[PDB]
């Protein structure tokens, strides 16, 4: 996998497809050059305001093209971002401003919260006066990418997310270069899997308003008009869809790939019928915020479809151990605790490494590697797939 940062790889994609549409938001359609230049201006502004290597920058925006520019600008300037839901209670916000240099937000959210930290608005007209030319990137692969809160601030490096994305490009044929729906809320780690696997493969990232994301009828229809062929929904969403006859009827049928994560996936007969009927590839993904997605399982729609599909096998440069309470390996079929090692393992919990010492270990079998203890229970299947239980 490339020893590159997310913004470095994004820049190389702008070189390949500068005039291709990168982001679609209702009326607004933004090209890769537009997205690159606008985030370049913000990155210059952010560095002018003190953003340096590995600076922790809070970002709180609604679903918008401005959010995409903000994330890219924060990474280009050299820092890591902390996603904050604008719908969260303003005491819950204060938790996330822990050790944050400044807050990048929008006009109305600068009003709503009156932060206890330095605040930059994306609509600031000073930003648009900065140079749209490229900049010198200052980050290495192991630099922090974001800090996501679950409340503990989970730290993930550029290396971890790049490895998952590189496996997605090299070892799967999900057409991320086509139109992809950005469904997941910005406070979840899957949201950035949707955003950057599309942006780093030349595809069209389709953003939606908060109300469209909550309107199932409006959502399925937008996929139909725009022919969005890659969909990403939580497991609970798919269970909700295929328990209602009304929604099964309206579910888009010419989608090429559906990616899902969350609790154990349950595929009832109508869901099984849907996948077989329309040749839709359902991908089961697993991973905690500390390591992101590390195992995948793609349901073959032409074979028999398991009603409880496994979470699959480790992605490249990732090793999975099912250990006992003494961290000894369990034989196939014996329930144990999931441990994750390899390139995806993050840096730990922000400003709390007593908890990090409890959850992050050295790999006893691969001494160079970092190991993370998930607390989830699983079984090795005889075919090498992992059965996720809890």
């Amino acid at each position: 996998y490339p020893d590159k940062t997310i913004h470095q790889l994004f820049t190389e994609q702008v070189e390949k497809t500068p005039e291709h549409v990168a982001v679609v938001f209702e009326d607004e359609k933004v090209t890769y050059r537009e997205l690159h230049e606008r985030s370049n201006q913000l990155a210059r502004f952010l560095r002018e305001k003190g953003v340096k290597k590995e600076s922790i920058i809070g970002i709180m925006m609604e679903r918008s093209v401005e959010m995409i520019v903000g994330i890219l600008g924060i990474l280009k300037a050299g820092g890591a971002f902390v996603p904050i839901d604008p719908e969260y209670p303003k005491e819950r916000i204060g938790y996330m401003l822990d050790s944050v240099r400044l807050v990048l937000t929008q006009r109305h959210l600068k009003d709503k919260f009156a932060f206890t930290k330095e605040t930059i608005v994306i609509e600031d007209p000073s930003i648009s006066h900065e140079l749209t030319e490229e900049i010198d990137y200052i980050n290495e692969s192991e630099d922090l990418f974001y800090i996501i809160y679950t409340p503990k601030g989970v730290m993930l490096e550029h290396k971890n997310i790049v490895n998952l994305l590189h496996f997605t490009f090299e070892k799967t044929n999900i057409n991320f270069s086509d139109k992809v729906l950005q469904y997941t809320t910005c406070s979840f780690d899957v949201c950035y899997q949707e955003i950057f696997s599309t942006l780093l493969s030349g595809g069209q990232l389709y953003l939606i308003r908060k109300e469209t994301q909550r309107d199932v009828e409006q959502l399925f229809d937008l996929v139909k008009r725009e022919n969005i062929e890659v969909l990403s929904f939580p497991v609970a969403f798919l269970k909700f869809i295929f328990n209602e006859r009304e929604f099964i009827n309206r579910f888009p049928t010419c989608v090429k790939h559906i990616i899902t994560a969350g609790e154990q996936l349950v595929v009832n007969n109508e869901f099984k019928r849907y996948l077989h009927e329309h040749n839709v590839h359902l991908h089961n993904h697993y991973g905690p915020s500390e390591t992101h997605v590390v195992t995948t399982y793609t349901i073959n729609p032409e074979a028999e479809i398991p009603e409880l599909p496994p979470i699959g096998k480790p992605i490249s440069n990732t090793w999975i151990y099912i250990l006992d309470q003494e961290q000894q390996l369990q034989p196939q079929g014996i329930v144990g605790e999931l441990y994750i090692s390899g390139a995806n393992v993050g840096r730990g919990y922000l400003n709390n490494q007593e908890l990090t010492a409890e959850k992050f270990f050295a790999d006893p079998f691969r001494p160079n590697e970092r190991m993370y203890r998930t607390g989830d229970l699983a079984r090795w299947l005889p075919d090498g797939n992992i059965e996720f239980l809890g």
